This record gives C-alpha cells, structure tokens and sequence, in this order.
C-alpha cells in the first residue's frame, strides 16, 4: 500500500519496528490498517521527542514497552512515589513533577480530543498533553511541562508529516479516518 511505503520512508526504522510490535500485540496488521499504522508511528515519535525535552533522567518512558513490562514499571513508579495506579497505561511519568502523562495526537480539534481523553481517565492526577497536526496544543492545568522550544519542535514535525501526506494524496484518507 502507498501509505505503508510512506510511513517507511518517513519515520526512522526503529519507530516503524516498535509500532509493528504494538500493532501485532493487538492483532492489527500495519499492511491493511495503514492509517492506524501512520498514527501509531506519529504517536510513538511524539512521545520520544517529548521525553527528549527536559532533564536527562526526567521522564520514564512507558510507551514503546510491552504491556506486562509497561505495567511493571507503572507499579514500580507507584510504590516508589506513592502516586495512585492509573486505570489505563499512560505514555510517560514525570520524575520532575511526580505524575503520569498521556500524550495525544489529534487530527480534529485539540479541544475535542482532550475532552475525549479526560472522561476516560477519571484519574485526575494523570496529566494530559495533546498536540494537533496543525500547531495547537492543550495540557491539563495549562501546565505544558516542557519549554516552548521543545513543544515547537513537535508541532513543526507534525505539520511536516501533514504536508508530506498531502503531497502524496494520503492526507484526506488519514484525516477522515480517526
Ligand atoms: C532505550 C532504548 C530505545 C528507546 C527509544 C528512544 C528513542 C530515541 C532514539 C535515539 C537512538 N535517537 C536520538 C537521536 C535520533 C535517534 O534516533 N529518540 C529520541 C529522538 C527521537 C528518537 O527516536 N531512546 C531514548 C534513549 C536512547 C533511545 O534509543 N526506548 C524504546 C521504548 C523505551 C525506550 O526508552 N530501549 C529501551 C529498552 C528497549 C529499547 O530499545
Ligand atoms: C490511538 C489510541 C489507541 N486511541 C491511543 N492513543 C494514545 O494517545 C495512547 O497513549 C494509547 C495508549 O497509550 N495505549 C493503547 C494501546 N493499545 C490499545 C489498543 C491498541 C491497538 N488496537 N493498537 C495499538 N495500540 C493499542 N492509545
Ligand atoms: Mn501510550
Ligand atoms: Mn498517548
């Protein structure tokens, strides 16, 4: 599929392999679920750019691990810090702020996805940070965790991915499929 080749020429190879394992872990095939394939890679890259901002030992990366191992770290973070165990696996834990973070990448309005992410968690303490494919962003308590320059990089990369999909005529199917 054309989407499949774009995702392979767009994201770095380890991001692609890490997405595949995340897909195969839930039965989804990147070769037919190609739109979900571009979404998992985009979400994976944002989480790794996000942890790249801040101090060296600031973030414990929960995403990209396998479910049992990912929970193993979450239970480890909880008993270490006393923070409540979330109902769903988050993406990162902020050692600087002592809270889990849920990263979200949207193709609709950032205000709708966060509203969609907020009622699902109900965990209150879990921080939520949302980015769009157009440059906006929305975070719990208006606390954006990272500095403006690190968030500007993520927004820049998202719009580049958005442009490259459109120049290849795959953006409309990607947008109209979320
Ligand atoms: C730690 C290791 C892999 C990391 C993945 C993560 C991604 C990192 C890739 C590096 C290379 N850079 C940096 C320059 C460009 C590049 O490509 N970045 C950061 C920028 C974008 C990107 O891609 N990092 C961070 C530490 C080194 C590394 O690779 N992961 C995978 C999930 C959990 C985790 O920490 N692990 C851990 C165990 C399994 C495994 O593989
Ligand atoms: C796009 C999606 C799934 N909404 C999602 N957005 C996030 O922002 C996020 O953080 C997660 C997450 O963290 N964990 C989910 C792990 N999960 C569960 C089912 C599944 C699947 N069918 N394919 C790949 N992964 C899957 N998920
Ligand atoms: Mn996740
Ligand atoms: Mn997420």
């Amino acid at each position: 599929s054309h989407m499949e080749d774009f995702v392979r020429q767009c994201f770095n190879p380890m991001i692609v392999e890490l997405a595949e394992k995340a897909m195969k872990e839930y039965g989804e095939d990147p070769k037919i679920e190609t739109n979900k394939f571009a979404a998992t890679c985009t979400h994976l890259e944002v989480c790794f750019m996000y942890s790249d901002g801040g101090s060296k030992h600031r973030f414990e990366i929960i995403e990209g691990r396998d479910r049992i191992m990912a929970w193993t770290v979450v239970n480890s973070i909880c008993n270490t810090t006393g923070v409540e165990k979330p109902k769903f696996l988050p993406d990162l834990y902020d050692y600087k702020e002592n809270r889990f973070i849920e990263i979200g990448v949207t193709r609709r309005e950032v205000h709708i996805y966060y509203l969609e992410k907020a009622n699902k968690i109900k965990s209150e303490k879990t921080h939520i940070h949302i980015f769009s494919f157009t440059g906006e962003e929305m975070a719990t308590k208006a606390d954006y965790t990272l500095d403006e320059e690190s968030r500007a990089r993520i927004k820049t990369r998202l719009f580049t991915i958005r442009q490259e999909m459109a120049s290849r005529s795959l953006w409309d199917s990607f947008r109209q499929s979320e």
